[PDB]
Parts: C-alpha cells; sequence; structure tokens
C-alpha cells in the first residue's frame, strides 16, 4: 500500500455585496409662492428612484 | 448588519404671500358747483374696493 500523494487547499469566500444605487436629484425642494400651492402643495412624481443588489435577504 | 443607504434633501419655503388689490378709480373727484352741493355734498358709492390675499392673520 506505497503512497504518494500531493494536496491543495481550497479557500472559497462568499463576500457579502449590498448596493443601494439611487438616482434623481439629492435636494428636493418644494416653492410655495402661490395661494393654490399653498393650499394644495406640491405634489413631485418620481423624485427619487432605489435599485437595490444584494445576496441575502434584505429589507428596505 | 451592514448597511448601504442613499439620502435626500428635502427644503421647504413658506414665502409670505401678502396682496392687496384695489379695483376703482385711483383719483376721486368732488366738484361743487351747485348751492345744494355745497350744503349738503358729494356722497359717492363703491367708489373704491379692496380685495384681501393672504396667508398670515393681518389687518387693514
Amino acid at each position: 500500500n506505497l503512497i504518494s500523494e500531493q494536496n491543495v487547499t481550497v479557500t472559497m469566500d462568499l463576500q457579502p455585496v449590498l448596493q443601494l444605487s439611487m438616482q434623481g436629484s439629492e435636494t428636493v425642494s418644494f416653492v410655495f409662492s402661490q395661494i393654490s400651492e399653498y393650499i394644495g402643495g406640491l405634489t413631485q412624481y418620481g423624485a427619487v428612484d432605489l435599485s437595490v443588489s444584494s445576496t441575502v435577504d434584505w429589507c428596505l
């Protein structure tokens, strides 16, 4: 039972990837100068959007 | 507790709205040429009207 052997060591790392990419304007400005704006207020549509890249279970 | 975050800054300004709109004649003329006008005087009805648009408490 003569034995000649060679060994290799395998190292595997699962680095966590957590990315939150936001597109839009980092300043959102509401300007009230008319009466209508005062009574009803500015409604801004699609100001900021968020995209999520993840490896594990995530909650935003 | 890996964290990926994005921040947006919201700026809200409440600009004061103060409007006094006058309708009528900016010159009001009283002409006295008859005796009756002298003794009793001209009475002018609805010479000037004022409309107020405001955001805060106001006194006219």
